[PDB]
């Protein structure tokens, strides 16, 4: 669908710079360009207007037509501004934070979510491409908590041009490499934040890095009990530590030892 | 001691910016500046001139004080009206060496080992101060007249730029440790072994570090990557080094050797 350039800019009020906080219309910054809120019909979406360029504008349609799928976020029109359906329950990272007073995600639903992203991924990989970018700030989340994937800014292959989320990336990726396999690996960060509720990392934590506490367990100088989410009560040992040899698996440093996301979606299918 | 900043400019040649192999002063830009050769009272040395903070100058004149090894590069004095002076390594860094640049001959097997076995003196000392070199690459590792290894040198949506080719991973993650040390010292036993360097863009791997993956996998042997360029390394401890590479390069940094045990399987070695 096309949209016009006329009607984004006072649907999202000349594009107000001002966070929704303060009653404007800024929802945040990324995939390369600003995202405002705007209202279309009697329906709210997300407005991205481009800036740091042509060719990232037109790839981003280019993997949106062949992709979509039930937990990636569907784009409807474009215009120079882009416009996706509008998920009200945000980042899967502001709901594990429980940012702004929200209250903690259950269990069965960090399991719903879980298994609803690992079905983006799954699609994109069938239909072969690479996320780049897959973090927790990246799952948004609809009015039903139903997951979906957001900022595809990015979607042997060598390159010059490193670039992901450092907290996140593969130590393959790190290097430069580019392939499935690094996508698992950062999914398998994201499963700890569930599990945990900590962020990928923290300055003034040790570990740092989240993907560090894996070591901590093998080395049983602690158990997953210890880094559980306590901000919630219906998390049972068994499916949890399920979930965490999950995680555990998606994290091999050898890339080839990791799980296809297809056997990522049943090790999950199968904890419920 | 302390210099005169306009002798420096004559016996360096007013600074000639010109790389040496072709009749200037330039030996190299490292360090937070340009490296000259020098020649001053019976003495060849190499200069330093700082480029584009002050703190900064004498900070290095604060680790270096401390630091004189065997092993590291040492401080023969400066001058503040910037440059730093030091002790002028003859035969170049080990890169050159393993490259054969500009025709010198391959060094032995038996050379190598000692040289390796050095570096590891000169880091463990580093590691002893309490210092993270953060840059071991075989081309901060230089050769003197006898070729004793003499060191030198020392989380958003992003995009990475250092050269991956030598640096850990934890360390393209913005962690800064002595475990990152041990890890670039493994790539520079592969040099060692391979005469290969450690990153280029024309082969496969592109890395270098890439082939320990390539060998446990048994797609290939230790043996298909030795230097031809020796006459005189024998299987036995060319694996025995290869294996303290390995270690080395172990992708969690807790799993990784301490320096302390490299000098000790180096040792062993011979």
């Amino acid at each position: 669908h096309s949209f016009s350039f006329y009607e984004l800019k006072n649907v999202t009020n000349n594009f107000d710079e001002r966070p929704i906080s303060v009653g404007g219309n800024k929802m945040g910054e990324g995939g390369f360009g600003v995202v405002y809120k705007g209202y279309v019909n009697n329906t709210t979406v997300a407005v991205k207007k481009l800036a740091a360029l042509k060719q990232q504008f037109d790839q981003e349609i280019k993997v949106m037509a062949k992709c979509q799928h039930e937990n990636l976020v569907e784009l409807l029109g474009f215009s120079l501004c882009l416009v996706y359906v509008y998920m009200p329950n945000g980042s899967l990272l502001d709901r594990l934070s429980c940012l702004d007073g929200t209250p903690p995600l259950s269990w069965h639903m960090r399991c719903k979510i879980a298994q609803g992203a690992a079905n983006g991924i799954n699609f994109l990989h069938e239909n072969h491409h690479i996320h780049r970018n897959i973090k927790s700030a990246n799952i948004l989340l609809d009015e039903a908590f139903t997951a979906k994937i957001s900022d595809f800014g990015l979607a042997t292959v060598m390159t010059s041009r490193i670039v992901g989320t450092t907290a996140y990336m593969a130590p393959e990726a790190l290097r430069g490499e580019i392939t499935p396999k690094s996508d698992i690996y950062s999914f398998g960060v994201v499963l700890l934040e569930i599990i945990t509720g900590l962020p990928a990392v923290d300055e003034h934590r040790e570990p740092q890095l989240l993907l560090d506490i894996k070591e901590e367990i093998e080395d049983e100088e602690k158990t997953i009990e210890d880094y559980i989410d306590k901000k919630m009560n219906d998390a049972d040992s068994t499916s949890v530590e399920a979930m965490y040899s999950v995680a555990s698996q998606c994290l091999h440093e050898k890339k080839n030892k990791r799980p296809d996301i297809k056997k990522v979606q049943q090790l999950l299918q199968e904890m419920t």
